[PDB]
């Protein structure tokens, strides 16, 4: 009786901490391609190289998604499978993933598998994934994981706030028409995962302190209520210790961890970037 969570690298976590019993994770990286050279974003990867040598070139950088096959290697030894995947819309992980699953129960007829588009990615996939291994902990069947997990995607959000977005725009994730009035010169997005797995604008913040206050007055109106945050960061620990404190100062029983981003993650959140995944009601 085997279990595995799979998920991409939008994803930040290498490990998950504490995996149940008969459990496994794996994350399945997605490549940045810098100039002729490729950087995969698993574990052995240098993020502050990679970024730097994006930073430095001047020819703009691209991501890739994993192929399918990538994806049924993952599959292997286990019988009970979840794969949850950065945002479909803005990726083609969840595409691959969806072929990957057919393909495998084809090879491989008594497994099972759920594929899960997270329509997010950082801090809300990480929520996931440690809700996914929370319920298999708990007992469940396959089944009544599926259930509650798709319930509990209803319960979680995401919030980010980008000092730079110029890489999201060069690689067209982003419209040049949001991408001029927000990154630039002072000027941070505050904004949330869409309904469809987009980029969705909230609030235009000047400077650090007004950044933080903007993250606090969007996480209350969208309802949260001392539950669980992950917040996924790039260089901006001292943003996010000080959000947390003031989350905590609200709210004593909230559950936060800070998270450093993935290479892709990093890679298009940029530095000072931050994806809080949070629980609401
Ligand atoms: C919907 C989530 C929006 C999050 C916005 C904030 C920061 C962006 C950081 C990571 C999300 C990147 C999404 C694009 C991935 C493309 C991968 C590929 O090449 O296939
Ligand atoms: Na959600």
């Amino acid at each position: 009786m085997t279990w595995k969570i799979i998920a991409d690298s939008g994803c930040d976590y290498r490990q998950l901490p504490t995996p149940a019993i008969n459990t496994t994770f794996v994350s399945v990286p997605l490549t940045i391609q810098v100039a002729d050279q490729v950087f995969v974003d698993d574990a052995s990867l240098d993020i502050d190289q990679m970024m730097e040598t994006m930073y430095a070139t001047a020819e703009a950088s691209k991501s890739a998604c994993p192929s399918p096959d990538d994806y049924l290697r993952a599959f292997e030894g286990a019988k009970n499978i979840f794969l949850v995947t950065i945002t479909g819309t803005l990726s083609g992980s969840h595409n691959s993933a969806q072929l990957a699953k057919n393909i495998y129960l084809e090879d491989h007829p008594d497994t099972k598998i759920h594929v899960i588009d997270s329509l997010s990615a950082g801090g809300e996939v990480d929520l996931l994934v440690e809700k996914l291994n929370d319920l298999i902990d708990q007992g469940l069947s396959f089944e009544e994981v599926v259930e509650a997990i798709t319930a509990y995607q209803e319960k979680t959000k995401l919030l980010f706030v980008l000092a730079k977005v110029d890489n999201l725009v060069k690689n067209g994730r982003l419209s040049k028409l949001i991408g001029t009035v927000v990154g630039l010169l002072n000027i941070r997005m505050v904004g949330k995962a869409s309904e469809t797995g987009t980029l969705e604008l909230l609030q235009k913040a000047r400077g650090s302190k007004k950044s933080v206050q903007a993250a606090y007055d969007e996480l209350v109106k969208a309802g949260y209520a001392g539950g669980r945050i992950v917040m996924a960061q790039r260089n901006n620990e001292k943003c996010c210790q000080q959000l947390s404190e003031r989350i905590r100062e609200t709210f004593p029983q909230a559950d936060i961890k800070i998270l450093p981003t993935s290479g892709l993650c990093s890679f298009y959140a940029e530095e000072g970037g931050l994806l809080m995944g949070y629980e609401i009601d």
